[PDB]
């Protein structure tokens, strides 16, 4: 549950920002709801929710898994059951 | 309830350090189960906290205390329930600091 938790206080109020391989935002809102937003503004909204593992799983209208590297980082890990890893880091803004 | 829950986040797993008036050298930790102490210069307390939906913290030693969050790293002592301690001037000797 420590885990679970400490992401999720990361997390709320939160909005992250990082070019993957298209410049790309993901907000966590507080209220559980979240929104990603892409370059011609793309738009997709939806909600968040955080496993005990720590895993960050994004449900936008088809899952988006996401780790928290640090309390500023989170990488996007991509669709579930899936070293350029930084290229896919989001930095809190 | 959306003030109390940063309160919480960013106290548990926290220990904060400050020399209170007397000056007294304090800690006191928010341990994530709930829990919590108190050491003081060693005189070691025990117990619980809470956030209310003001954003207070409660804290029940043994061996209650009112804390507001000034920053993320930053704590103040405010006093007891009914007892609060509004003193501007004062009030920087109060907080304590995360690590």
């Amino acid at each position: 549950k420590a885990k679970a938790e400490k992401v999720e206080c990361a997390l709320k109020g939160g909005i992250f920002r990082g070019t993957l391989p298209i410049d790309t935002t993901v907000t966590f809102n507080a209220d559980g709801t979240a929104q990603k937003v892409e370059l011609s503004p793309l738009t997709y909204r939806g909600t968040w929710m955080v496993r005990e593992d720590g895993i960050v799983e994004l449900s936008l209208v088809e899952k988006e898994l996401y780790e928290l590297i640090d309390s500023n980082s989170v990488r996007y890990m991509g669709a579930p059951g899936a070293e350029m890893a930084p290229f896919y880091v989001l930095k809190k803004t």
